[PDB]
């Protein structure tokens, strides 16, 4: 027994309520109450402390695309952990360079910056874009602007809160970092107007807004936005932290528009949910503005995380998970539309790409939480966003049989909430 | 594993094969490195050729427990086979107990777990600001945070906005407002800054780390806390580098009997295995972070929690604070006896526990000569500010290893003085 096991045994926590109580007393209260206490995970399934099985339809908001506890990923983690886990980038090691080359070739970029979290990747991208704009575009000192979209989500740092339109994200956290211009998402005309400001350094966008509600933009949005940006020598920063890595049926969601972002951000399933590792990738003349001493991170690029990420990325390609997500996701949306539209009137839209799907409900006709509990009653764990946006984000490794099963279970949940209404 | 297979395929034999790989594919934000490490164990590391060295950087105090500590690796691997990530959107059977473990060890009501040191600082600033607005009722957006010249807390834009280090902030603006910078180890300056009633907090290190292992005068922190209480100003103490037995005490703040209003931990909190940081505080302060007002994908993940509890246990079981205290005092006593006077270009020998530095006069010697000589003699070290040599070995360094190392360190400075003549 490891220390955490022995300490927990000592607390005599028997019921879920015992754990909830432990949360309320000792854990910062920055998350809402949970409906379950998970003890183990494997592939697309998880089990609570009572042995009840569920299908995880949140998957770390697309951090567990390879499934919980993927054997190859866990073996890569353990083998590297017995050898070397951290050197700092102050010293070299035999893993960091190779892992970056691996990523540079898979994604087609000259330089890779490894950080730890999604927020750090975003911060790093904003720093690169501002320094690039001052040094290469020669914009006046402190005048750089970055354009982003309403309802964007990229992190919880002060700079991220300073660029959010979500009240709870920014309220009472100021004063704020200046230099952001917010525009409506999926609106090329608004981007075109904002790009008239010659001090713009970058346009930072999600190919499909994640936390914003699985907001899928109109056809051509990202391609059109890239051209407008290029026309003005503005960097297009594409946040693929939630949408990349096969989640949408393509290696990158940007691929749906044949867009190669000027700066790409990856995170989440980059590690298959095993350890926090994020990446910022770009061409040499952009990324090289980060000279020695101008940026750093204690754990960024550590060898354990590099080993893990290389194995996690290989699983995506070896298990053909992009093909899997495209095939299963189309079947998911087709089955939900066929059995739910018309029959369940309070469903507003069934949308998504690949296995990044959402069912937005009308909160003035139904209580969204009822859907969430019925889903749970039927063995489906999910967490909505914005209250009314139900999300279906299972691991991509979910088998044909398990996905058929889960699909039936999800439909059964929506119809039972209707029959009950 | 995939990282090992891919590396072999690349046919990287020499240290230069790796330096080149690293130059071509890795973002170039770190200076050239002198070595290619392939294995770590305890206080020792080996390069790709089998050459052995004593690691005297230890992740800048992230590896206090040593490289690849068997118990920590075992805890990692046991938990990784079970469950690594649920998000705080769902409960698990590890996070709560781990936070309780930490709350009792450090004596706080609430524990917020983040991933990196930078995230811990960002989170503490958000708390202090939201607390200032909600509890002190200061005017909206007027919150000020006092910090010290040469502080280091991270690389987010907000951290760059509060830095006085040129490379950290240059060309990264516009900057987050709301910071008042004062000299470090200057109670008079703090007392003056505290007359502003919009101040929410004073954010400080017990010993400035990246700033050069700057040890303040006796009573600094005790005096600073009294001044802050008098003004209902929170004292945020950053123990990410100083904490966890490094200075001979559980927290460096203990030296002054100061219990920080907000404490920050990171680095050795995980024994350098995975990134996990913590922000701890009393209920009436931490509870301002209501549901939806702060978050993080990986923060509080169960794998990191399991690792942290084992890492923290190692500190106590192995009496690493006693070890650091004893060997530290010996290291400084030995260097001062053998080097002061004899080596005129040594400005000062300072530190607490095993957080020690030798500042050299860079106009009288090339500090890099000292670094390469140390390396030639089996000691890997990385200075800060060019001229501050740093000696920060894992606290698990044995009596013999430390005697041998000290001898080798003393020997290097003497060879450099010999050469000057
Ligand atoms: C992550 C979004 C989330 O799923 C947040 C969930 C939570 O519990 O906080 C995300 C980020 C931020 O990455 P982290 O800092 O959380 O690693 C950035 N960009 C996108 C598109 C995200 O989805
Ligand atoms: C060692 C470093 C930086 C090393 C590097 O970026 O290579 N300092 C980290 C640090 C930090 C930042 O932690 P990080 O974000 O690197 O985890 C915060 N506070 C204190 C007192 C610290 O010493």
């Amino acid at each position: 027994k490891t220390n955490i096991e022995a300490y927990r045994d000592g607390l005599k926590l028997k019921t879920e309520e015992d754990f909830f109580a432990c949360d309320r007393q000792y854990v910062c209260q920055n998350y809402a109450p949970v409906p379950v206490v998970i003890s183990k995970g494997k592939g697309a399934r998880v089990w609570d402390i009572n042995g009840n099985e569920y299908y995880d339809f949140l998957a770390g908001v697309s951090s567990l695309s390879q499934g919980h506890c993927h054997p190859r990923v866990i073996a890569a983690l353990c083998r590297q952990a017995e050898r070397l886990t951290l050197t700092l980038r102050a010293f070299g090691n035999d893993v960091t360079g190779p892992a970056c080359r691996f990523m540079a070739e898979m994604f087609g970029y000259d330089r890779v910056l490894l950080m730890n979290t999604g927020a750090e990747a975003g911060e790093s991208a904003l720093k690169i874009a501002r320094k690039w704009a001052y040094e290469v575009k020669e914009i006046p000192p402190d005048s750089a602007k970055v354009i982003l979209c309403n309802n964007n989500y990229w992190g919880r740092t002060i700079t991220a809160c300073s660029s959010s339109t979500t009240f709870d994200c920014y309220n009472n956290f100021g004063p704020f970092t200046p230099g952001f211009e917010l525009i409506d998402y999926d609106d090329v005309g608004a981007l075109e107007e904002a790009l008239k400001d010659p001090n713009v350094a970058a346009f930072f966008v999600e190919p499909i807004q994640g936390e914003g509600g699985v907001n899928v933009p109109k056809p051509g949005y990202l391609k059109r936005a890239h051209e407008l940006c290029r026309s003005k020598n503005v960097l297009l920063i594409v946040d693929e932290i939630q949408t990349g890595l096969c989640r949408t049926g393509r290696l990158l969601a940007a691929d749906h528009d044949e867009v190669h972002p000027d700066i790409l951000l990856l995170g989440k399933s980059l590690s298959a949910g095993v350890v926090p590792i994020s990446a910022v990738m770009g061409r040499a003349d952009v990324m090289d503005v980060l000279k020695p001493g101008t940026h750093g991170s204690t754990f960024g690029g550590n060898p354990l995380a590099c080993a893990v990420a290389v194995e996690a990325l290989t699983v995506l390609k070896d298990e053909k998970l992009a093909d899997r997500a495209e095939r299963l996701g189309a079947q998911f949306r087709d089955c939900l539309r066929r059995e739910l539209y018309g029959k369940v009137p309070w469903i507003k839209e069934i949308r998504g790409r690949g296995l990044l799907n959402a069912v937005e409900v009308d909160s003035d006709a139904i209580d969204p939480n009822d859907v969430v509990m019925k889903l749970k009653e039927n063995g489906i764990l999910s967490k909505p966003t914005r209250g009314r946006v139900m999300r279906f984000i299972p691991p991509l490794v979910i088998t044909d049989e398990e996905h058929r099963d889960a699909t039936t279970r999800i439909i059964k949940s929506f119809l039972a909430v209707e029959e009950e209404r």
